[PDB]
C-alpha cells in the first residue's frame, strides 16, 4: 500500500534515468545496438543497483542504454511520452523533469556522446521532440509537465547553448537551467563557460537550479549559491557541514531538492549517519523528495516515501507540507503556481 496516496510535486527527476527497459530493448533491437541482455527483466537487473558504485562503474551504466535512444527522433519524443504516464502511476500532478539535451544528440554536439556515429539529430531538435512527448503526454495522462536542460560540469563548452536552448523554448515546457555531473571536478562550478551562462539566465529570467552538495563540500554549495545564483538545490546535503551557509539557506527559505532512496544507492549518503532529510524535517527546511533516476534505482516515487515513512518516523503531516513546498518551490509562473497551490490544499485538506 502506498506510503501517501495522495497527489505529489516532483522536481528532480532524469529524463534519460527514467525509461522502460521495454522501450530500450525495442529500439536496440529495431535499429541494431548491442545490447548487455536482451530480456526486459534481466536489463533492469544489470541497469539497475543496490550498492555503491564508483563514479566509472555508475557513468558506464548510460553507455549501456543511451546509445539506443539517442540520436533517435522516435526513441526521444516516445520516452519522453511514457515518462509522463510513469508519473501518472506515482500520483504526480506536477513534474519537472531534466534531461542533456546534448547527451540524446548525435548532430552539432561537439564530443559526440557515447561513440555515437555523426548522425542529423542536433541538440535544438532533441529539445523540441522531448516538449511534444511530454506535451502529447500531459494532454492524455493528466500531469502537468514541465523540463528542465542540463548543462554539464566537465562541458562548459555547452552551457551557452543551453541557455539559449532555454530562453528559445520557454513556456513550452522549459522552466529552468541546471548543472549536473561530477562535483568532484575541481573548479567546474566556477568555469567561466558554467557562470555566464548561470548569468545570461539572470539577465533573461531562466529559473536556476543546481546539483550541489550531493557529494562535494559546503563550498560547491556556496558557488551554486553566491557564483551561479542558483535558487534551488538539487541534493545539497553537504550544506550542513557549514552551519552558517545552512543557516543562512533556512533564512532565505532555499530549496532542497532531496532523492532519499537515490542518496543511499549510489552512496552520497552512508546509513550510519542520520539521513541529512531528518534534520531538514526537524528544522523545518524547505525541501521536496525526488527518485532522480527510476531506472537505475530500480525505484517509483513511492520508493521514496517508504524509505522515510518507515526508516525515518515520516508523518502524513510531513509529506502534505514537503508537497506543499515543492508546489511554493516550483518554477512555474506565480500565475500558474497559485492553481497548483489550490489544488493541492482542496486535496490535502
Ligand atoms: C555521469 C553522468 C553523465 C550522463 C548523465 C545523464 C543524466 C543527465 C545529466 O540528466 N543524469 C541522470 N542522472 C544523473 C545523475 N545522478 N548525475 C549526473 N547526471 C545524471
Ligand atoms: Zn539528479
Amino acid at each position: 500500500t502506498p506510503a501517501f496516496d495522495k497527489p505529489k510535486v516532483e522536481l528532480h527527476v532524469h529524463l534519460d534515468g527514467a525509461i522502460k527497459p521495454e522501450t530500450i530493448l525495442y529500439y536496440g533491437k529495431r535499429r541494431g545496438i548491442a545490447l548487455p541482455a536482451d530480456t526486459p527483466e534481466e536489463l533492469q537487473n544489470i541497469i539497475g543497483m543496490d550498492k555503491p558504485l564508483t563514479l566509472p562503474d555508475f557513468l558506464a551504466k548510460f553507455d549501456y542504454y543511451m546509445p539506443a535512444i539517442a540520436g533517435c527522433r522516435d526513441a526521444i519524443k516516445r520516452i519522453a511520452y511514457e515518462f509522463v504516464e510513469m508519473k501518472a502511476k506515482d500520483g504526480v500532478v506536477y513534474v519537472e523533469v531534466r534531461y542533456s539535451p546534448h547527451l540524446l544528440a548525435n548532430s552539432k554536439v561537439e564530443p559526440i556522446p557515447w561513440n555515437q556515429a555523426e548522425g542529423d539529430l542536433t541538440p535544438d531538435e532533441v529539445v523540441s521532440l522531448v516538449n511534444q512527448g511530454l506535451q502529447e503526454g500531459e494532454r492524455d495522462f493528466g500531469v502537468k509537465v514541465r523540463s528542465i536542460l542540463c548543462c554539464m560540469r566537465h562541458q562548459p563548452s555547452w552551457s551557452s547553448e543551453v541557455v539559449e536552448l532555454c530562453k528559445k523554448y520557454r513556456e513550452q515546457t522549459v522552466v529552468a537551467i541546471d548543472l549536473a555531473g561530477d562535483e568532484t571536478i575541481e573548479g567546474s562550478s566556477l568555469f567561466p563557460g558554467h557562470v555566464q551562462a548561470y548569468a545570461e539566465a539572470v539577465k533573461s529570467g531562466v529559473h536556476r537550479t543546481v546539483h550541489a552538495g550531493e557529494v562535494g563540500s559546503a563550498n560547491v554549495v556556496k558557488e551554486a549559491v553566491d557564483t551561479l545564483k542558483t535558487e534551488r538545490l538539487g541534493h545539497g546535503y553537504h550544506t550542513l557541514e557549514d552551519t552558517t551557509l545552512y543557516n543562512r539557506l533556512r533564512q532565505e527559505n532555499m530549496h532542497f531538492e532531496i532523492c532519499p532512496w537515490s542518496s543511499y544507492l549510489t552512496g552520497a549518503w552512508k546509513p550510519d549517519t542520520e539521513h541529512a532529510v531528518i534534520r531538514f524535517k526537524n528544522d523545518q527546511v524547505n525541501y521536496s523528495l525526488n527518485t532522480d533516476d527510476p531506472l537505475i534505482f530500480k525505484s517509483t516515487l513511492d520508493t521514496d516515501y517508504q524509505m522515510t515513512k518507515k526508516d525515518m518516523g515520516f508523518t502524513e503531516e510531513e509529506f502534505k507540507r514537503l508537497n506543499i513546498n515543492a508546489a511554493k518551490s516550483s518554477f512555474l509562473p506565480e500565475d500558474e503556481k497559485k492553481e497548483l497551490l489550490d489544488l493541492l490544499y482542496k486535496a490535502y485538506r
